[PDB]
This record gives C-alpha cells, structure tokens and sequence, in this order.
C-alpha cells in the first residue's frame, strides 16, 4: 500500500486513531450511499450538495462506521483512501508518467480488493493531465465505472458539477447523485452539542447549551451568504477564542451576541445603561439639530427605540417611512440626523437622487444586467451598498420624480425585506430602515384655498385641509398595495416664527464653525438675531430663504472686510443693530 | 374555496389521477391586498415540505424588461454567463417537486407570459443548452392584484340597492374576471387550471387574525424568557380598531404594533419589565375613549 | 529558512529591521485579527477594504507586535512570510513544476511549524494554477485551509473580493472576512503626526504642526476619487519633495495648499494684497466687457468674493444664477466675459444649449445609459466634463 498512501491518505486509519470530529445525524444520507454502493453494475456514488452542508462529513461518518462496524457484511473491512490528485501530478514531467502512476495505483486497488476510492474534488478529475500526454486522467477511468469493478465516491457542489461533469454525457450517467441537504435548526443544535465537547479542550473553556442555542438561531438569522452548520460553529469557536484570548472560563448568550455584533455590525448585543441614551432622550437629541418637527421625530424614535428592545418583525425592515409636506421644511434634514445618531456621521446614509429614475430602464441600476447583457459582470449599486452594510439608513430622496413603474420593485424589500440581484443573489433588507421624501399635494399652498366661498379657518384648519390633499395625491399617485405596505406617512407642518428664530442660531454657529478654521468668530447680538428673523421668514418656502438672507446680509460683508484687511485672524466681530423704523444696519465691530 | 381548490388538486394528484402532461396545479389568485394570497402559498409549502423556505417563490416586478428573460432562460450561446443556466430552470431540475410562485405575475413584461405558456399545456421548457426541464410535477401558482383601484372606490355609479357580503362578493369577482379578461391573452387565460378570487375578511375573522398575531408577538418575547396575555375585551377592541374593510389584515398589524408594541418597548427600555415576567394586558374605559393597561406579574 | 526564502519574504525580520512604517490607531484589527488566527478549524483572516485605507498596514503592525513580545499565547515567535505567487508560477515550463513547488513548500511549513503565509492580492489565488491538465494553488490548498493545518492572511478589495473571489464559494467558505474602514479626520490626523518623523529624515525637512491639519483637511475636502489616510500622506510628502528640489527647513501649511491648488486647479492658496485689490476691482475688469447690467456684475463680484474669502458653504455650489432678460442685452455675454476674467479666455465655459434637449428623454446625456444598453461605458457628457475640471463655469 506504499503506492496508496505515498499518492492518498488512509482515512479508515485516521478514524481506528480518532482524529476526526463526530458526525450526526447523517444516517440516511450514508445509508443511502452504503445502498449504492453495493450495486453490481455503477456502484460509484457522488454527493452533491452547497458548500459547508458538509459532504465530506458523510464520508468521514462512514469511515468511522466502517471502523466501528455497524456497516453491512458486503463492506465489512474495507480500507477507505482519499485520493490526492496533484500528488500524482507532482512529478510527472516526462511523457507518460502520470499514466503509469495512476495505472500503478489501480493495479494496486484490484489486487487488494478491500479499498474505497475517495476523490473529494471529482470536478477536477476531468483534465487533471489534458497535456500532451492527453489521457485527461478520465478517458482511461470510464471503462473501470462502466463495468463496476471499481468503487469511488465523489463529492462536488451543484455549480461544479452543472458546468464540468453535466458537460461530459458519459460521465454523467457513470455517477450516481446524492443529494445533501442544509440541516435544520434542531439538526444544527444536535450537531453542535455533539462537537462541543471536542471544542471544550482546544480552548480550555466551558459552553453552556443556552449558548449553543444562542449560536444556531444568530448564525441562521444574521448571516446570509454561508449555510447552516458552519456559521454556528465558526461563531462558537470564535467566541472561544475570545474567551481563551481573555485569560471559571464560561461562554454564554452574551458572548455569542457580541461576537455576532462585531462581525456585522448589526447591534444584536446586551442592553447596558446606554438604553437612557435612547429612552426620552432620542427625541432630544434629534431636536438638537430639527427644530419644530415633532410628528416625525417621534415616529423614528419609537420605530428605533422598538427595532433596540427585542421583539421586532423578523421578516420585515425595522420601518418604513413616507414624508410628505412642504418644499424645505426639515424632510431631508431628518434623516441626515438619523444618520449621524446612529452611526455618528451623516456620510453613512445610502441616500438615491431618484429624479435620475425618469425612464423605466434605469431601473437596471438597481439590479445589474440580465445574464448575457454588458455590464452583467458587477451587480446592482444598492443591492451591493445593502449587502456590504446590512445595517443602515436608506433614503429615496424626491420620490416622486422617478417614473411610476419603479417602485414596483420596492413592494419585496417593503413587505418581504429582501431584493434579488440580477445574478441570482438574494439581498436582505430586514436591518435597514426606508426613508422616502415627496412633496406632492403642495404646488397650490403659495396662494390657499381651492376655489369658491370657503369657511372662516385658522391654522389648525390650513394644516387639516394640506393633511388631506396630500392624502389625495399620494393615494391617486400610487398604488394601493404600495401604499399598505408603509409602516408610516408622515406630513410635516410649515414653520413658524419661533421656529425660524431658533433656526438663526444653528446657521449662526454653522458660519462661526466656518470662521474658526481661519481664527476668527462672531456674535449676532440679540436684536441682530431677532431682526435675522424678521428678514427672510415667509411661510412658503421654509428655512432656505432665511439662509439666503444670512448670505446676503452677513457674509457679504465679513467677505469684504476679510479681503480688504479691516479684521484679521485673532479677531471676532460683534454685530448690532441700529434704527427703530427699518432698524436695517447690521454694524460690524471687530475686537479681539 | 380557495383552500378547497388547492387541497382537491393535492388530493387528486396524490390519488394518481392527475393528468400526465400537465402540471399539478395552475392557480390564479386574485382579490385585494392584505387577503391572504401569499400567505397561502406558505401554508402550503409549509405543509407539504414541512418549511415555508421549501418554496421557490419569483418576483416579477424585477421582469419589466422583455430581455430579462435570460434571467430564467440562460444567455444565447457564446455570451457571458453562459456557464450558469437558467435561474428557475436549475432549481426545478433539482427539486421536480416543488411549488412555483409567481408574485405580481400582472408587472412583469408580456412576453414573459410567452414562456408560461410551455409550461401550463406543455409541461416542459427548454433552455438555451437545449436541454428540456420538465414541470409535470409542480404546482404552479400566479397571484396578481389586478383591478384593486375598484375594490378601493367600492361600489358603482347609481343608486345601487342595500347589499348583503353575497352581493359585495359577486360584485368583486365580476368585475376582477373581467379585468383579467380585458388584461390577458385569451390563450393564457384558457389554459390556467382554476381563478379564485379572494373575498373581503370580515369582522369575526379578525379575531382569530387577533389571536394569531398576539401569539407571534409572545413567541417574540419568549426570546427574553417573558410572555404576554390578553383579556377577551382586549382583543375586542383591538378587532374594533384595526378593522378595515378595504386593505385586509395589514392595519390591524399596523394598530397592534402601535398600540401594543410600543409600549411594551417603553415598559422594557425603562426596566419595568425585568426578564422572567409575564406582561397582562386589560382596558380600562367605555364607549371610544378605551384604552389598554398593562401590568406585570411573575 | 532557505526554502521558503526562494519564493517569499520574511515581514518579521523585516519588522526587526525597522524598516517597516510605524502603524498608529489600528489596535481594534490587529485585535480581531489575532482573535480568528487563533481559532481551531478556519484560522485564515481576510481583510477587505478600500484600495488605500491601510489593510497592508495593518499586517505590518502585526509584525511588528508579534516582534514586540506583545502577543497573545500561541502567536509569540511566530514568523510571518509574505508568499509571492509569482516565482511559484515563473519557470514552471513542463507539466508538474508549479504543483511541485507547492508540495515542497506546504512541506516545508508542516515541518517547520511556526510559520504564517501572507498573500496579497489574494483574488489572484483561483485559477492562479494553469489551464488544460493542472489543478490551480486554490485546489491544492483547500484541503489544508477547511481543516486547519495551514494559517494563512489574506488581503482583497471589495470589488475584486466579490468579483473573482466570490465565483468559488468553495474557497470562499474557507476564508472569515474582516471589513478596514476608512479612518476619520483625528485618526489620519494621529497617523501623520506619528509617519512626520519618519517622512521629515527622508526630505530632510520640518514639518510644523498646522501642515498636518491643513493637508489632512484639506485632502478630505478636495480630492474625491482617492481614499483619505493615502492622500493627505501624498500631499505631504509631494510637498517635502518640492521644497527640497527648491532648495534650515520648515514646511507650513501654505506650500500644502500650493500643491494642491497646482494638483487640482481649485484655487485654496493664499490671498495676495495683488490678488486681493483685484478681487475688489472684478466689477471694473468686469465692465471692460460688459456695459451697464450693474446689478449681475454685481452679484457675480459679491459671489466670487464670498468664495475666495472662505466663507462659502462647503456642501454647494459657489454661486447659482438665473438670468433673465429680452434680447440681445448681454446674458451670454457676461458669462463669456465671467470665464476669460476667471480662468484665460471665453473657451473654458461649459455651455450647454438647451434647444437639443426638447425630449425628455435626452436626459441619458447628463448620465448616460444604465447598465445593459449601448452607450454604457462612455458615461455622462456633463458628468466626464465636470469630473475632468472640478472648478468650472456651467
Ligand atoms: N453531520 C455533521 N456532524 C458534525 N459536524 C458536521 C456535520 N456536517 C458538517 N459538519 C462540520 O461542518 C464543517 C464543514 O463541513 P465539511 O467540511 O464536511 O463540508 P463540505 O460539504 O465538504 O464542504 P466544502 O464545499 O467546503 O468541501 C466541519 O467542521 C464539519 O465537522
Ligand atoms: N426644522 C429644521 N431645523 C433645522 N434646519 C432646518 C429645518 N428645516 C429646514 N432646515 C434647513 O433648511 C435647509 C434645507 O432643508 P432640507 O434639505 O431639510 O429640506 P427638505 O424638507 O428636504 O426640502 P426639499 O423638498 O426641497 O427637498 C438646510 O440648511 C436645513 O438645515
Ligand atoms: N387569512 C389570513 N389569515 C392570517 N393572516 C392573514 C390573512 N390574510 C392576511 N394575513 C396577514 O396579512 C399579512 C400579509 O398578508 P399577505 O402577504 O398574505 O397578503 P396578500 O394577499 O399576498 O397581499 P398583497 O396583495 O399585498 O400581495 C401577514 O401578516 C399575514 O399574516
Ligand atoms: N452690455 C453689453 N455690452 C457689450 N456688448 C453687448 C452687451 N449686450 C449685448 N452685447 C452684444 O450683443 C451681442 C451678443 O449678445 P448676447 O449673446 O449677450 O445676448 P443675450 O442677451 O444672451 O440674448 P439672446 O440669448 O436672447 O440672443 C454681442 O455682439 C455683444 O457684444
Ligand atoms: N494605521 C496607520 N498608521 C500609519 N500609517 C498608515 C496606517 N494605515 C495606513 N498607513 C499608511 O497608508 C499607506 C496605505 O498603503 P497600503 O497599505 O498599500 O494601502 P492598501 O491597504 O490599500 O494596500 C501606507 O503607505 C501606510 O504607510
Ligand atoms: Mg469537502
Ligand atoms: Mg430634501
Ligand atoms: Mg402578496
Ligand atoms: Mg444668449
């Protein structure tokens, strides 16, 4: 058996010398190749199956069945050698080496008899020696599987074996296919108590089973691109490797969440006192940077602080949400704060123009191409923004600007939380949230009323009569389905002169943050600011023309003065108000 | 019926009666939204596979473009992605026993229908290898939502008579069968095995809908080792509040999360409710001014 | 070792050396990466990330600690080579030289247990081997990588991570993907006060404490299609470089903004009293040009002026006009007038001619067209013309 084992390795031996991991649960799946393999005629099977569901662990079962004889008298003894292609390959460098090399090993396999090919990569048999030796190392196999004195098994995933094997006919029908299938979750819990002992001494720890069942149910929910018996055990032995990297030596529910939360991002870890910092307080600290827009505020907080404290729609994004109102109210201005709250920087946001969405095609750029089409090659922008992130804040910014037959392709991510890519990968959405801005219903607020004698109305009516037409138009522009997949519309109110008077204040400081970097500030004494409100509050058009004030009125002036030398780094300038009339002065004094 | 209908095609095809060149089942579903379409297809799955995952479920919203239909076909010969078939045809090659489901089949370019049609006389389809993938043994089903501005309005121009839920129904489905006569080709339409349209829910069957998804948010909380109960006048309001006759079972979801969700998320943020305890759920007040008070015991 | 000395490098010696950069405010990688080496069945970190966040660095600096002796247990004097993958595939002329080099080398590594591979570029891994009759290096190495025998660091980009990695999930699986963000502001502000004293000994130079600030802000603001620990090291050292090719030495922040306004054409540089008094006098040179329409030079002076004196708004453009008016006044005159006083001449404008965009489907020539149509590769007219001259007159 030199020849054997000098080109393959003896896993019947390395089972009788229990170094290989347990299997579980397997027992239909190797009783089935036990049955195939006792045919008389094409008794060679191969396991097919998606990678890490673990094919070799069936016959690394068998092995250990075989050695601890439960097997059928047929089998018995029978001494189990995976084959190590490319160790045959290795030396042949003259013509005619590896022929004889395989030629040897198979001499070998028919004079003892008692053996069990295992070819794990059988894929790559085919052209294993396509050279100018060209024997392919399968034209000369083809006969031996035909006639079935020689016993092999294979184990290659779906992909692999539709583009190489399914391409050769005679191959084909040489093999006979097994599938192996994604065990379940009781299957995944069964299989990591049975490894956990193995796991205990490597990293000198103790795992407890809430743990174990911990590690299953977060590799099966929060990992989407692996299969199931791999995530839970690669996380339990990362979370050991932690605990013994650390250093009673205990891994528990925690660690395990811990581990999952740095791996993704996604914050699925223990609750500390940082909960305060959301309860009663995520409003505020909103309202530190949106002024006057309690609706909106409240509604995210609650679908954030909801998202945070367990219980959640596992099947659904953490919410979706649809504002609508007038044009520069504070729409966009929310949802850059809840990127910066969230992740600390407004940059975080997957923000999509969607006035570039006018023509139904476009729709191409949230998918990718269809096979054989250019441009198939990388797949969707969003789709691999998602994907990258798992967690974060989607924003579809002026949504009514994109053709109608768009948004059809949002009715999976709203309801199902997931999209498919134009390759055939599926991208969940369940951790972000969607934020869609519109400002349909509002073209006619510049002048009120709709036509005819009307009632004697206030505020409170002017806000009711807005609510109900931009009910209107958002119900007669799209569709019913889409619209009773939404978590929230929300319609945000025009401003107010306390609103603008408080607003004043942020842009001041946004201008003072742009003095500092040269060395300077400014002051906006209290009149200034009041009269900076007067000036520029006009209810139609929000808080834009205000700023368009302070640039006019403001940094106009300083600009001169920076350019003529008047004031110099070292300076801030303090700036007043003269005159009762029209009080129009804004005088600038600079002092140190 | 629409249960009926799909456990006569089951029973038939399990009784060795089904007919050998067709499908098991071709199902249209029709009706508004929130009904129940998609979720019968689940159960479905669910009981057949013993997994709601074992469904291999297409969205057709993404199939408004006639060449996306290399997508389930395979690219010509000699162009990128030859090496990888068809999307559905690979998965029904490995599973010949499966459920196909067609979600918005009404969004999707015509010519997709062009494929269909191989399917529900056929029962085969051929890919761009020229190898031939059989779908005798699939049940296929296509859920559409057309025609739901009307159920939307509700009624028609005149001084129509006071009706009963038999006229409101017979109304629905008149109007439905034919929006999908006037949307469809007559060739598909014809060759499609059953067209159930779904009836409105009405107000007793919101209970139960009550009932199930009050024990889906408790199987949410056990998670934390914690549950949840409820008094039968709160669920009587909460059938009350999330009643909708029009957009089905989704604003009663949306009313249990608001008014049941959110504070059992304040309550859990404040430390009020410490894991190993069981959250009561009564009301307080009469006539439209009741509210639901919550309190937690071991 | 001699063997593995013919195809690789040793990063630890090299650590020992000094000659590798010191790597500042990655303690949370290194971390993560020592976590998963040190882990039983797939001990093999990947480290993906942008083309120029620092994910070598961070190998660098686990070098360097592990020749510290500030390592956990089972990592001390362990030896790190950087593997080459490009004399293993060199001089592989006849059929079974490549796989023989693998098999002596994977050899070498199992007798010699306290190694630990490098590659990078590790998407180059898959096919890396040959076509017809031989198995490629991934092949060869799964068995050893899914098991455990075989430590090994790999380092991609996100797009060729999923773009040649991600068609063999086989040896995908094998691999824990560990994500190098892009660092803020105050950490590329750490990193170069901490790589000044190594980039001044090479210059010969000094660079003060406000060049640093100024470039990392200034790198952060004005360059887009560049990653930010690279381009703020770019801008000072192109800067050091500079003044040592003009030549005590000090570098301050206006020979950074000099760069940079040469580099990129925005101007960023320091006002001049010449420039100044002309910036004040843009009305005058203005209406050498234009006569009357007081008011639209005036409100093209006021915004220019607000953008030369700092003062404009950093998220939008430096001014945007409306000009409406009968026939024949001097609409397109004054922006052809703007252009020559701004840049050379009247032939910098971009001008765009409204009359071709009557169909609102013309709009493809702003973007151009979306994935899977002709056209695709040549992109935006608009967007090709803007990127290529970011301070422009539209
Ligand atoms: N039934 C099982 N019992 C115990 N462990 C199992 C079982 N199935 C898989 N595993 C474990 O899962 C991991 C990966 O499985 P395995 O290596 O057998 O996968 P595979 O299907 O051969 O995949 P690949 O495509 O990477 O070759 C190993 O740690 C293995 O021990
Ligand atoms: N409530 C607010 N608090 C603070 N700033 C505000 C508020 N509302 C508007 N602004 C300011 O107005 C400017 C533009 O507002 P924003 O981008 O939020 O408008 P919008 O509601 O999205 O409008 P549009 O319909 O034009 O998109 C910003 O400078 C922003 O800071
Ligand atoms: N008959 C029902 N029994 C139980 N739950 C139901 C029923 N009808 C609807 N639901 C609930 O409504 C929600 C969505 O329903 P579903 O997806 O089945 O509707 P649909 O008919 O497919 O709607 P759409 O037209 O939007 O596709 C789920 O929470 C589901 O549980
Ligand atoms: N204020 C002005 N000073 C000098 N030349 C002027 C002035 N206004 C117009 N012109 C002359 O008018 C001619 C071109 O006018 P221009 O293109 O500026 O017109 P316009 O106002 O943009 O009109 P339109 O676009 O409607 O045709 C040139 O010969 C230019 O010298
Ligand atoms: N943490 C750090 N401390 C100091 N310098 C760093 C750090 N990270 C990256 N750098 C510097 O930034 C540059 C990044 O280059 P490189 O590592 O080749 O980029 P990539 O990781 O994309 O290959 C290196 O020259 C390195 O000196
Ligand atoms: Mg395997
Ligand atoms: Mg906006
Ligand atoms: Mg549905
Ligand atoms: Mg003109």
């Amino acid at each position: 058996s030199l020849v054997l084992d000098q080109f393959g390795r003896n896993l019947t031996q390395a089972a009788r010398e229990s170094k290989l991991d347990p299997v579980i649960g397997r027992e239909k799946e190797i009783e089935r190749v036990m049955q195939v393999l006792s045919r008389r005629t094409k008794n060679n099977p191969v396991l097919i199956g998606e990678p890490g569901v673990g094919k070799t662990a069936v016959v690394e079962g068998l092995a250990q069945a075989i050695v601890k004889g439960e097997v059928p008298e047929t089998l018995k003894d029978k001494h189990l050698y995976t084959l190590d292609l490319g160790a045959l390959v290795a030396g042949s460098r003259y013509r005619g080496d590896f022929e004889e090399r395989l030629k040897k090993v198979l001499k070998e396999i028919r004079t003892r008899g008692d053996i069990i090919l295992f070819i794990d990569a059988l894929h790559t048999l085919v052209g294993a020696g396509a050279a100018e030796g060209a024997i392919d190392a399968a034209s000369i196999l083809k006969p031996m599987l035909a006639r079935g004195e020689l016993q092999t098994i294979g184990a290659t995933t779906l992909d692999e074996y539709r583009k190489h094997l399914e391409k050769d006919a005679a191959l084909e029908r040489r093999f006979q296919p097994i599938q192996v299938a994604e065990p379940s979750l009781p299957h995944t819990i069964e299989i990591l108590k049975g490894l956990r002992d193995r796991y205990e001494a490597h990293h000198r720890v103790s795992i407890t089973d809430e743990a174990l069942v911990q590690a299953a149910t977060l590799a099966d929910r929060y990992i989407s691109d692996r299969f199931l018996p791999d995530k839970a055990i690669d996380l339990i032995d990362e979370a050991g490797s932690r605990m013994r990297i650390r250093r009673v030596a205990e891994v528990d529910g925690e660690l395990i969440a811990e581990v999952l939360a740095t791996a993704t991002g996604i914050p699925v870890f223990k609750l500390t006192e940082e909960e305060s910092s959301r309860l009663l307080r995520m409003e505020d600290e909103l309202h530190k940077r949106v002024i006057g827009q309690v609706d909106a505020v409240k509604a995210l907080s609650k679908a954030i602080r909801r998202t945070r404290a367990g219980l959640k729609d596992p099947k659904r994004p953490g919410g979706s949400f649809i504002f609508a109102g007038p044009s520069g109210v504070g729409k966009t201005e929310l949802s850059k704060a809840l990127a910066e709250f969230l992740f600390g920087d407004e940059d975080a946001l997957i923000s999509l123009d969607m006035s570039e969405f006018s023509e139904k095609h476009t729709v191409s750029r949230l998918f990718g191409s269809p096979p054989g089409y250019v441009g198939y090659e990388e797949g969707g922008q969003l789709t691999e923004k998602v994907r990258r992130k798992p967690f974060s804040v989607v924003l579809f910014d002026a949504v009514e600007k994109a053709h109608p037959d768009i948004f059809n392709s949002l009715l999976q991510i709203l309801e199902d939380g997931r999209l498919t890519d134009s390759q055939g990968r599926v991208v969940d959405f369940k951790n972000t949230v969607i934020i869609m801005t519109t400002n349909l219903g509002t073209r006619d607020i510049s002048k009120g009323f709709n036509l005819g004698f009307a009632a004697q109305g206030d505020t409170k009516s002017n806000y009711e009569r807005m609510k109900n037409k931009v009910s209107d138009e958002l119900k007669q522009h799209f569709r019913p389905e889409f619209l009773n997949r939404v978590d929230d519309v929300v319609v945000f109110p025009q401003l107010s002169q306390a609103d603008i008077l408080k607003i004043v204040d942020l842009m001041i400081d946004k201008v003072d943050e742009r003095l500092k970097d040269r060395d300077m500030g400014i002051e906006l004494s209290s009149s200034a600011k009041e009269l900076l409100s007067k000036k520029g509050y006009d209810p139609v058009l929000g808080a834009r023309p205000l700023r368009r004030t302070i640039q006019r009125e403001i940094e106009d002036s300083l600009s001169e003065k920076i350019l003529f030398g008047e004031l110099r780094p070292g300076h801030i300038v303090v700036v007043d108000t003269e005159g009762e009339g029209e009080t129009k002065t804004f005088t600038f004094r600079g002092e140190e």
